[PDB]
DNA sequence: TTTTTT
């Protein structure tokens, strides 16, 4: 799908990315670049089918961070990403894993649409570049590394989501994940379990607290 | 509603109740005196309306205790109570909140008849002694101090089974909850926010885990 | 909750 994006560069490389073995050395990018200077970056990311449960949640948590003057940053995905994004509108960040000139995925095309128009997209990219599985997960490491706060809703074992989970670690981000019933999430629970993120237990209060940092 | 349970007491008081600020003097009962020699006694109390949910792993948690040897401790009150005494039958001990001529609740006759017959049940009061506000927070203390471990399923807060909690918490019992969703089980959810209890992420683990102190 | 619990 062709997104018809009159699209260019970044003038400058957001320093969050100096973090990085190999950091973006040209970022292409649409709509809002002075959302870059968003004081608290959340990354929102996960399962590409949450529960009703986590898509409700999803909603509370982007809404009201985007309330509070935080922009979102997420990759556009089926699922979590999106709903994410779309809430969050207009203060939202989306790392795409293909080239400006392409919509990815397609039944997301209104949103990313949106984000085009009133948010931003980043892409390390050029043109005529198709997703593929190294992009996917290249763009991944730019979703972490320009985050302050990871959110992770919901998510299985050995996904896209944990890996996410482990670069945040690395980079020592701070992981929060919703709380999930057993043998639901599993990978989120695994998390808690190994006290690798906190939960969070109430919406309001969990941002107030990143609010006074 | 009468029980025509015959009755005795105890010997003595059990080593395990001397902790409390005002121990019993008395405890009658009725079956089998044996498992109070049991190595494992785990409590399990909770709501008394579980979700399918909670109350499934209940279930599992109950049976595989008593099939692991241990002996599962509750207070015989409909939900989560009554769900763990039944699976754990017969190596499950109730502590009445009324004296033993007496069925409380009514709605469990059948699976309290069953603990007497081939579970044990105490009680700190002699006869004619109906529930009360005080003799339900008594009769917690009794489930606390006698168990080894306190498994609370799912709660709501400001509830028996919190107020059960504070003994756990008090007299050194530790706490294990199931992992539950925003807003279905307060009680639990915030034992797990102040890190005064673990959640149970794994039912066959938690359990050789249990084995092997 | 009348059918009982910080």
């Amino acid at each position: 799908m062709k997104s018809h994006f009159q699209y260019s560069t970044l003038e400058n490389i957001p320093k969050a990315f100096d973090i990085l073995k190999d950091p973006p050395k040209k970022l292409y990018c649409v709509g809002d670049t002075k959302l870059l200077d968003t004081p608290l970056k959340v990354a929102i990311i996960g399962t590409r089918r949450p529960t009703p449960y986590s898509k409700q949640h999803t909603i509370t948590l982007a809404r009201e961070l985007a309330k509070n003057g935080a922009v979102i940053v997420s990759g556009g995905a089926l699922g979590v990403d999106i709903i994410a994004q779309e809430n969050a509108l207009p203060k939202t960040i989306m790392l795409s894993p293909c080239s400006l000139d392409f919509i990815y995925p397609t039944n997301n095309h209104k949103v990313i649409q949106e984000i085009a128009q009133n948010g931003l997209i980043l892409s390390e990219y050029e043109k005529d570049f198709m997703p593929i599985k190294g992009s996917f997960l290249a763009r991944n490491r730019l979703v972490i590394a320009l985050s302050d706060v990871v959110i992770i809703p919901q998510a299985d074992l050995k996904s896209g989501s944990m890996s996410s989970a482990r670069l945040a670690q690395k980079y020592q981000k701070p992981l929060f994940v919703l709380p999930q019933r057993l043998n639901e999430s599993d990978g989120t629970n695994e998390l808690l379990e190994k006290g690798q993120a906190q939960g969070i237990f109430n919406i309001q209060n969990f941002i107030n607290t990143l609010l006074k940092d």
